[PDB]
């Protein structure tokens, strides 16, 4: 389940290979082709890197970095956003220029699943099965090798390509950066509690909920709170005042039953899978190991799904 | 202990009075006098407001805000940074212009305690007694009326004035803002876990530790980790390879004994007070109510301390 198949191992070595061959990244070596999407602190562009001729994704975060910490922050960006997993998007490098931090990444040609959701209307179960595996494995990797974080996965944080790969975005860079800046000084210090430095406030559990929710979102084709009543259901699915504001949604999430998949239209194991994710008490909610052996995942792992053909057809790639 | 004495009540009404009299805040109505200090996302200036003739502190956060969310963010800034407590710095208003969010505040003429620490060398116990009360009361207020947050108090977040008032800064605006931007969408949504929306991951306990540490810092006159060995002590206090890097400090904090006050030179009750704050297990660490009745605080509350005279003399005000 967990270690890499040699095709995976090769694809990774092959990226790392290229990365060292790219040389030093600077702004006037990039030619902007199009906008891929909007990040929290800025915009992700598809760009060609003039020297190597490589196509990349370049996330531009408009953010002022004091000279005294200018690198050291960056040192840590490199350290924090360079991964070596099939389930995390490839990292080329990161640089600063004129109040812009640039993060250069592997270009995923299929885009994010929020865009793909719009193209498709709904993403089918078997497809989400393979998405789940990927997210679970990515989050596993991030947790073993990188972080103590709230990682709350949205469809906009999941990337796909025409090779049929599914990878997490390198998401939440802006929050990370401001936090980094908040925790650096002259001389080295920290006012963070011991409790917070082994960072188990941030158990995997919160990540799982968000994933659960993303899965229902993608499966039914809309943000799932407030749930859709029976009117909507039969219509969406063939017989299986409104816009609440934010204070209300937040209380709804805390105080109301968790959203869930409609019956009949989705397999029992999928329904159970997401129910495990959305158990409201995080003591009782599934953890990542639990999900990796859940019925849905076992079945999905064995299914031969033509992910890449589904995707290309959905978004019109070729 | 908790509700306001009529001099306090008056000072508050009096600020709120003025605030409504200031009218609308914009950039070209401000004349920059000097820099008060550096914030995480920018700089805090002392400024005169041309129309009212009021002196203010204006925090400039260099940060791009998409038009689609431009207000709504701000709506929430107003809501989040306007308090009505003697122990939180007064809020005039907040506005945006040209990639700058401005936060206008009551000017505290004594500056922050990090600057005052530099002027004084060390801050004496009785003085820190009154500082403690203020911090405890401020954090109490923030918790009852405002927030679910990590609020980790540093000396740079504590403000004093020549009236002898002690108030928390309106600190952590940059982190708050990026978080706000991270959690807003088109349509209203949230991928935050229920657990995180009643925000008790963030118990008062982490705030307390940081305060504890700030108190020792101020009392001995340096960031207290690594502790100073007996060499330093006798010298600082009259007989009561080095710079560790950040990975090490962080492990030191998790794995080593908590720092503490030197004996003899500080009262037992002060020593105990900070020891309660720095208990490494947050289950056993003091909470805010506990501290409000601790021996140190009881004694400090009754002491008549000429705070304002100490301060003016230390920083040379008049
Ligand atoms: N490597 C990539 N290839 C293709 N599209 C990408 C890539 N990385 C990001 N995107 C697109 O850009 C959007 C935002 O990227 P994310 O990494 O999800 O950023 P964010 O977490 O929203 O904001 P940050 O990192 O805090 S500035 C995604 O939803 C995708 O549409
Ligand atoms: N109202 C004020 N009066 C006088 N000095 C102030 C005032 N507010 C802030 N300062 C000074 O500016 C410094 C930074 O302000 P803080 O509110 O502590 O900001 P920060 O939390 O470091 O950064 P932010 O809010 O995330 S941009 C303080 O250490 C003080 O020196």
């Amino acid at each position: 389940e967990l270690e890499l198949d040699e095709q995976q191992r090769k694809r990774l070595e092959a990226f790392l290979t290229q990365k060292q061959k790219v040389g030093e990244l600077k702004d006037d070596d990039f030619e902007k082709i199009s906008e891929l999407g909007a990040g929290n602190g800025g915009v992700v562009f598809k760009v060609s890197h003039k020297p190597s001729g490589l196509v990349m994704a370049r996330k531009l975060i408009h953010l002022e970095i004091k000279p005294a910490i200018r690198n050291q922050i960056i040192r840590e960006l490199q350290v924090l956003h360079e991964c070596n997993s099939p389930y995390i998007v490839g990292f080329y490098g990161a640089f600063y220029s004129d109040g812009e931090i640039s993060i250069c990444m592997e270009h995923m040609d299929g885009g994010s699943l929020d865009q793909v959701l719009k193209k498709a209307g709904r993403i089918p179960e078997q497809i989400l099965g393979k998405v789940s595996i990927a997210v679970i494995k990515g989050l596993t990797y991030l947790r073993e090798k990188h972080k103590i974080m709230h990682r709350d996965v949205k469809p906009s944080n999941i990337l796909v390509n025409s090779r049929g790969e599914i990878k997490l975005c390198d998401f939440g860079v802006s929050g990370q950066l401001i936090d980094s800046m908040a925790n650096s000084f002259v001389g080295t210090r920290s006012y963070m509690s011991p409790e917070r430095l082994q960072g188990t406030h941030y158990s995997v559990q919160s990540d799982i909920w968000s994933m659960g929710l993303s899965l229902v979102e993608m499966a039914v084709g809309r943000y799932p709170i407030p749930p859709p009543d029976a009117k909507e259901l039969e219509l969406m699915f063939g017989c299986q005042r409104p816009p609440m504001a934010i204070f209300e949604l937040l209380d709804y999430i805390v105080n109301e039953p968790p959203p869930k998949l409609p019956s009949g239209v989705f397999s029992l194991e999928f329904q159970d899978f997401v129910n495990k994710c959305l158990i409201k008490n995080p003591a009782e909610r599934a953890d990542l190991k639990q999900l990796m052996v859940h019925a849905f995942i076992k079945r999905s792992d064995a299914e031969e799904v033509d992910f890449a053909g589904w995707l290309c057809s959905t978004i019109g790639l070729n």
